[PDB]
């Protein structure tokens, strides 16, 4: 498809594919990371798990292994059926314990679903989505120099969402969240 | 301020700032080009100008005066409140004279507003837009290379549409349309 292959050479044009695995180091403890570490899951309550200081305590959230301090990057998530997910980047430097509301002021960029059908970008306040076809696979891009987070259908190139325009401070991360026990786990793509 | 900050630092970036006129010997005969080429409003009806193949004679069109065969560019237009305009690129190539759906399949890539509230991109089928804050001023981003048209809000930064990568054929010309007769005239800001 003439679209497909446009969002195929405009990623190679712009973006570094980058192979994110989920650290289980930084998983809430009521999240499951899947041993080849691309996929998660939800547990029915909290497990026991060490509170080292990097784990995610309270927010359903989950880091990649590598961080980005510069330069142009992507990669891309199989959300499937899930009824619910949120992905994009949070800083380093994020409230892991204590609640903060997940929002760019608070060093979050993320977007997704919620109740199978409500598309959001958890901006403060939060950006209603119109998608036309539910993403079964989103590309996540990010431009750390221009403060650009971007979102796509990674299977037609179609845009979800672009933030506006910001300055991160410090490193960023991949992150994930899931809030809901569902059959279909959250799988990372490979590069 | 930081969103207003950050917009202006990406497009300089990134964006070669384009000075677009409007070429008069293009507008539709119902169209009023200003003196200084930078403005654009309705007649009451269709003036006495010639069909010279240059034309749009059937859209409500006007072309800039420069076209785009590479790079990345981009301008803004003052659109203030009026109720009804569509603004973006065609190709050099598009029918002029005859009827057809201003689509991207057709050679353009344009959004805008009807009747005061409905933001729509002009993909086939139309994309209705969800906006939250009402745009004044419009920034219109081509890259030609990627095959990219995107739009912001010029004065908070808040990205409006970007359509799906294609592929271009030929050059690209900034395109304005306007339907209705009203007080506000759409005005290109200088680079």
């Amino acid at each position: 498809g003439e679209k497909s292959q446009a969002y195929a050479e405009w990623k190679k044009a712009l973006f570094q594919p980058a192979d994110v695995i989920l650290d289980p180091n930084t998983a809430n403890p009521i999240l499951l990371v899947s041993d080849d570490q691309r996929s998660l899951q939800r547990a029915d309550e909290r497990q026991n798990l060490p509170d080292n200081p990097e784990r995610f305590d309270w927010h359903y959230c989950v880091l990649g292994c590598k961080s980005f301090t510069s330069g142009r990057h992507y990669w891309e998530v199989e959300v499937g059926d899930r009824k619910e997910w949120h992905i994009g980047v949070c800083q380093e430097n994020v409230e892991r314990k204590c609640w903060v509301k997940m929002t760019p002021e608070n060093g979050f960029w993320t977007v997704g679903l919620t109740d199978g059908s409500k598309y959001r970008a958890l901006s403060d306040p939060r950006t209603k989505l119109t998608v036309a076809n539910p993403p079964q696979r989103v590309g996540v891009f990010l431009d750390y120099e221009t403060g650009e987070v971007s979102f796509y259908n990674a299977m037609d190139g179609s845009h979800i969402y672009t933030f506006p325009h910001t300055f991160f401070s410090g490193p960023l991360w991949p992150v994930f969240r899931i809030l809901t026990l569902e059959p279909t786990a959250l799988t990372i793509c490979p590069a």
